[PDB]
């Protein structure tokens, strides 16, 4: 699934935010406004199976500039809930629904 990083008006939100996809979905991010943005995903708030490294952006790396995309693959069913790290103060979080 396609989310965008921010809902065009600058708005430090991630469209969709709280949502659901099936097992082995690609869900691309991409940089719409409001950026920079990452996507990391809550080390408790994740599957054990799968460990936050291999769905997490990198903290040290980030999506600086408009149009910019990060792509993640979720197999395992589960609940994923993620964040921008720079904007998880500002509320800018989602949780990804693995059905
Ligand atoms: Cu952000």
């Amino acid at each position: 699934l396609e989310v965008l990083l921010g809902s065009g008006d600058g708005s430090l939100v991630f469209v969709p935010s709280e949502f659901s996809v099936p097992s082995g979905e690609k869900i691309v991010f991409k940089n719409n406004a409001g950026f920079p943005h990452n996507v990391v995903f809550d080390e408790d708030e994740i599957p054990a199976g799968v460990d936050a490294v291999k769905i997490s952006m990198p903290e040290e790396e980030l999506l600086n500039a408009p149009g910019e995309t990060y792509v993640v693959t979720l197999d395992t069913k589960g609940t994923y809930s993620f964040y921008c790290s720079p904007h998880q103060g500002a509320g800018m979080v989602g949780k990804v629904t693995v059905n």
